[PDB]
């Protein structure tokens, strides 16, 4: 089927599908039910930063979410991606609303992946950084209700003309070029992503969150994945 | 039509279409008839390196071709790309044979482009480096007779099973993601490419050469562009 490894910034607690009783950050390996979560002091109307790192030596995936003058929430998970993901992938950002709403605005996004093979510091590396999004972002595969150009930001889910979030929305943003995430003969494979966001809610119930994800090249928004499924999962298995 | 800016490493002199009476390096702006050339002491069976640089302040495009222990051939041309190329492009490597043949092997290839806008060192940057090509290079749009995996090299034009170049061949290799090459509000736009090659010929008449080029997103091998047209041009205008 569709393979998904993601780091979710889950703003709405769905105690029923395993979500902790509070807003959290988690590492989802093929399931909306995180393999590890951590309490995240979500701050409405603030600009946050998420950094995700992984290297094939420690075989550990970690994320750090922070706001200026707010302690960071950290979550790590031991996982060897050499066997949960295919050699070639695509990386993206996802977000969704459902019953409750919030803006899922991405202000910037960078990414680097490196494959140090056989010898020296000769590598295969891909790197991109967006500090501003063009209204005609030709290097981003936009999916669902995700758009760009609104002040140079990337809006992952439907927002109003006057400036107010719409619920029941789903939108992804995948980088155009496939990424060679791992390889048989690589001594060290590593990657690191960083992006800033602004999650603001009109009502006091913000929902449902942003997600950095690594999927197969051909991935598309799963059927009926709005609200709690973050635009990444078909069911809540 | 199809826009092409290229830096050719022309091994065969076609005096008739403007080529100097010897192997050269040139800067072609929309024409196979270079806007500036320079003598290049081509060396059969050797590994060479080409570096191309451009920045929007000097509005100058330059290239340097060199072999270890051989003087570099240099060619620069004043050209403002803000008006010969569209905002979004694709970058690639081209090569061709015709009546005469040679290998057009690419051993490695890197590229970086940067757009420093409004303020600080915040940018939009794309970077890639291939120090070895996979048999299933999913991030390279291969065209014509170009292939990968042969010892981790990229062969731009048809070669034999035993190891010997075939004439009348044309192949390009474009990076998958479109590159935002310039923009209206950018203080400094710049790029730099570097690639190593091995041009070896069985007979004493090597032909016809490799070319780094920047074209529109949708570009494809022009009809009947083998031999002297390097896989980039429809006619010899
Ligand atoms: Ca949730
Ligand atoms: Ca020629
Ligand atoms: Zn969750
Ligand atoms: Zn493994
Ligand atoms: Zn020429
Ligand atoms: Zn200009």
């Amino acid at each position: 089927a569709d393979t998904i490894v993601a780091v979710e910034l889950d703003t709405y607690p769905n105690t029923d599908i395993g979500d902790p009783s509070y807003p959290h950050i988690g590492i989802d390996i093929k399931s909306v039910r995180s393999k590890k979560t951590a309490k995240w002091n979500m701050q409405n109307g603030k600009v946050g930063t998420a950094h995700i790192i992984y290297n094939s030596v420690d075989k550990r995936l970690s994320a750090v979410v922070s706001y200026p003058n707010a302690d960071s929430a950290t979550v790590s998970y031991d996982v060897d991606l050499d066997n949960v993901l295919p050699e070639w992938v695509r990386v993206g950002l996802s977000a969704s609303t459902g019953l409750y709403k919030e803006t899922n605005t991405i202000l910037s996004w960078s990414f680097t992946s490196k494959l140090k093979s056989n010898s020296t510091h000769e590598t295969n590396a891909l790197h991109f950084m967006f500090n501003q999004f063009s209204k005609d972002q030709k290097d981003l595969i936009l999916q669902g209700d995700a758009t760009t150009g609104t002040d140079g930001n990337l809006e992952l889910t439907r927002v109003s003309s006057n400036g107010s979030p719409q619920g029941s929305s789903v939108g992804r943003a995948l980088f155009y070029a496939p990424v060679h995430i791992w390889e048989s003969s690589a001594v060290v494979a590593s990657f690191e992503a960083t992006f800033t966001f602004l999650i603001k809610s009109p009502d006091s119930h913000p929902a449902d969150g942003i997600a950095f994800f690594i999927s197969n090249i051909d991935s598309s928004i799963p059927s009926g994945s709005t609200g709690r499924l973050l635009g990444l999962f078909p069911d809540a298995n």
